[PDB]
């Protein structure tokens, strides 16, 4: 998510 | 694709 | 959530 | 069915 | 049915 | 003479 | 509180 | 269903 | 009195 | 029948 | 021909 | 029916 | 009198 | 049916 | 208080 | 379907 | 929580 | 919190 | 006559 | 922490 | 700081 | 020269 | 200089 | 694809 696309959800 | 959190039902 | 009667192709 | 949520499908 | 009603609830 | 199929209450 | 002969036929 | 609330839910 | 299927939530 | 036909006659 | 799905009433 | 005479009812 | 060759389905 | 913050009573 | 008459104070 | 050919015929 | 609820208090 | 005062800072 | 939470200096 | 700073979430 | 002196900053 | 506590991602 | 009963609180 | 010496502090 910094660089590589995280997902809370 | 589909990277995010699915539900589907 | 109530994801019912889902028929997917 | 009979309050079910049934498919048929 | 086939020789009698129904019906599907 | 007679009911059938028959979803009730 | 229906009370006679009623016959769910 | 008949005087016995159910609560098919 | 309550009484169905209600979901505090 | 998902893939495929039915009838309900 | 997978002609199904008939009645021949 | 195709051979012969079917009543229904 | 169906006769000749058929297919019924 | 996610109330994730439900103060009750 | 939901069902049960509290007194918060 | 998602990410398939998934040809019914 | 940085994902999700609170409630505080 | 629910019932206790609360303070920040 | 609890004084609670407090912060003083 | 009545030094230095916070976060919540 | 409360009979003294104090630097938080 | 506190980075500080901050969440990331 | 205060000088009493003070009762922060 | 970040690439400099960077100091996440």
């Amino acid at each position: 998510g910094f660089g590589g696309n995280d997902n809370f959800g």
